[PDB]
C-alpha cells in the first residue's frame, strides 16, 4: 500500500485561501518572501504546508516564484504562467487577487 497516496492533499478551498491569502499581503505592500512566511505558519492543510515550505526554501534561495509552484501539481500551467507574467511586471499583488477571486468563485459554484 502507497500510503502517501492515502493522504489528504490541497484541495479547491486550500488553493482558494492561500490565493487570497497572498493577494492580501502583497496588496497591502508586504514582499512575496514576508508573505509565505506568514502563509506558511497559516496554512490549515498540512501537505499544502509542506508543499509551501518548499516554494519558500526555494524562492528564499534565488529561484524563481513560477518556477517553485511549477514543481507542485495543485498549481495550473495557466496559475504557474500567469504568476510568471507577474514576476516580470511587478503586478503580483494584481495577479494573485484575481487569481483568488476567480478560484472563490469556483469554489462556491462547486
Amino acid at each position: 500500500v502507497r500510503i502517501p497516496a492515502l493522504e489528504r492533499g490541497p484541495g479547491l478551498k486550500d488553493l482558494a485561501i492561500f490565493s487570497r491569502q497572498l493577494a492580501t499581503m502583497l496588496g497591502a505592500g508586504l514582499t512575496l518572501l514576508q508573505a509565505l512566511a506568514i502563509l506558511e505558519r497559516q496554512t490549515e492543510n498540512r501537505k499544502f504546508r509542506e508543499i509551501l515550505k518548499q516554494v519558500r526554501t526555494d524562492v528564499e534561495g534565488g529561484m524563481a516564484f513560477s518556477e517553485a509552484l511549477s514543481k507542485h501539481k495543485i498549481f495550473s500551467r495557466l496559475y504557474v504562467n500567469l504568476v510568471r507574467a507577474g514576476e516580470t511586471s511587478g503586478g503580483l499583488d494584481l495577479i494573485l487577487d484575481r487569481l483568488a477571486s476567480f478560484l472563490e468563485k469556483e469554489l462556491e459554484l462547486r
